[PDB]
């Protein structure tokens, strides 16, 4: 009950059934930003899929369509004036997962036209011989937080719709974000600047990212050297975006970056299930379950009374981005 009692007192403190959007903390003044709420949507389809309770889960499935209506009602069905690229394509990638739990077309429809959007207008060949721009207004700039969302959209869309074009994006994309965006060994570069070069900054949600993506492109292709890169990715995450005791970081002030442990943890839970699936590393996987497991045990070793937990998982207004990630937590 641990999952469907995190998210029953998630919904309680931040889901305000008027505007159907989130709150973006507990003083109810101001609601959850756009990228974001993508974040939250899908944390709504985690728990509807990890819940054994059937009422729960209904109720859930209504929040589905409700999380989509009260965005579309403050920002329109077409996203397409948005000048970050990123917002889109986390919507983009949500929407394909709210078409395969519903069955809806007017969701594949919203994931295809925005995935196509970016994909076919924002892809460049000629700055860092590849990768997509991060804004469609100004282009200075290709980073892993629209580069490996828009392939793990693109394996979403090739899994509903088996259209050769986007197992091809999925392959192309990724190919260049691990020889672009990554060192090679598992850190994932924030991004590339033109006039620049790399920015070798490495967070929790770009590791989760190239994380999934690498996944699903092992499960795609057959080809093992995927699931290297993903597992060589959470390995670095484990020793490296941790405190002196193996607690993920806290990575405020940034107000993106704090609740980055959400998309970390999701991600992460795909690599788990694939390692449990395929006995594939073995000694790697039974380490990374007990630090998973200890990091999840911590974090809620710090509910409040509400059963809210803030996103220092090491350490009295509680954020919905910050304290998702324990939700998400319980329900992988
Ligand atoms: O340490 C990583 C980055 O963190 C901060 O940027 C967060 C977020 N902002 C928008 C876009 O630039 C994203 O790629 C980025 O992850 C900021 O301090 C950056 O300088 C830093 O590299």
């Amino acid at each position: 009950s641990d999952g469907d009692t995190a998210m029953k007192a998630f919904n309680d403190t931040f889901w305000d059934p008027n505007a159907k959007m989130f709150w973006k903390d507990s003083k109810r003044e101001k609601h959850q930003d756009f990228w974001v709420e993508a974040e939250l949507w899908e944390l709504v389809m985690d728990a509807y899929q990890h819940t054994s309770d059937p009422a729960l889960k209904a109720e859930l499935k209504t929040q589905i369509d409700d999380v989509y209506d009260g965005t579309v009602a403050k920002y329109g069905q077409d996203w397409t004036n948005n000048p970050f690229n990123d917002d889109i394509m986390w919507w983009a990638m949500g929407s394909a997962r709210a078409y395969q739990i519903t069955g809806n077309p007017r969701y594949l429809e919203a994931a295809r036209d925005h995935f196509d959007f970016v994909y076919d207008t924002q892809w460049d060949e000629e700055f860092a011989n590849g990768g997509i721009w991060w804004l469609n207004s100004d282009h200075n700039t290709k980073n892993a937080c629209i580069n490996f969302p828009a392939a793990q959209a693109a394996l979403y869309l090739y899994d509903i719709t088996k259209d050769e074009h986007y197992l091809n994006a999925a392959t192309k994309i990724f190919r260049w974000g691990k020889t672009m965006l990554t060192d090679g060994n598992g850190k994932v570069f924030d991004r590339i600047e033109i006039e620049h070069g790399a920015v070798p900054d490495a967070t929790h949600y770009n590791q989760g990212t190239y994380i999934g993506s690498a996944v699903g492109l092992y499960k795609a292709t057959g080809n093992a050297v995927y699931l290297d890169d993903a597992v060589k990715a959470a390995k670095f995450t484990k020793n490296h975006l941790v405190d002196s005791n193996g607690v993920l970081n806290y990575e405020g002030p940034n107000g993106d970056l704090k609740g980055g442990k959400t998309i970390l943890m999701r991600n992460l839970a795909h690599l788990q299930k694939t390692l449990d699936e395929t006995g594939q590393y073995p000694e790697f996987s039974a380490e990374f379950d007990e630090w998973l497991a200890f990091n999840i045990e911590m974090a809620w070793s710090h509910q409040n009374s509400d059963h809210i937990v803030d996103g220092n998982w090491a350490g009295g207004t509680y954020e919905s981005w910050s304290s998702a990630a324990a939700v998400q937590a319980l329900n992988g």
